[PDB]
């Protein structure tokens, strides 16, 4: 297990425009396009994304390019943030990957605010952040997602993606 095993299982792959948890127009690898409700909107996101005229379609190359960027960007995000850096760098590498996975899903801004749980991450008390970790939104709207995650910072291993 890796950060793009894990994203992989928890994202799924698809192949054309479809929409998110949230109801947002996204393809491939949880790649999301567009929060418009325009499906033209997303579709030029799409082209852009792409560099073609995709029609609202990818191949599985193309959408393991996106998924690469996307990976890629959410960890320079993170060490990019004065909040998020230190928590992250404080970790261990799985727990790293959980901290990659929530921003990967959530974007950087919603976790920053995790005030309480960044700390208790920081501090190792491992039990504790997992509590507080599900008295979220997330945990309510994504709950089995949110367990696997949460797992995984409560544990450190990779229990809970068999
Ligand atoms: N809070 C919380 C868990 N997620 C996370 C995300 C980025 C850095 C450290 C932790």
């Amino acid at each position: 297990m890796n950060i793009f095993e894990m994203l992989r299982i928890d994202e799924g792959l698809r192949l054309k425009i479809y929409k998110d948890t949230e109801g947002y127009y996204t393809i491939g690898i949880g790649h999301l396009l567009t929060k418009s409700p325009s499906l033209n909107a997303a579709k030029s996101e799409l082209d852009k994304a792409i560099g073609r005229n995709c029609n609202g379609v990818i191949t599985k190359d193309e959408a393991e390019k996106l998924f690469n960027q996307d990976v890629d960007a959410a960890v320079r995000g993170i060490l990019r943030n004065a909040k998020l850096k230190p928590v992250y760098d404080s970790l261990d590498a799985v727990r790293r990957c959980a901290a990659i996975n929530q921003v990967f899903q959530m974007g950087e801004t919603g976790v920053a605010g995790f005030t309480n749980s960044l700390r208790m991450l920081q501090q190792k008390r491992w039990d504790e952040a997992a509590v507080n970790l599900a008295k979220s939104r997330w945990y309510n709207q994504t709950p089995n997602r949110a367990k696997r995650v949460i797992t995984t910072f409560r544990t450190g291993t990779w229990d809970a993606y068999k």
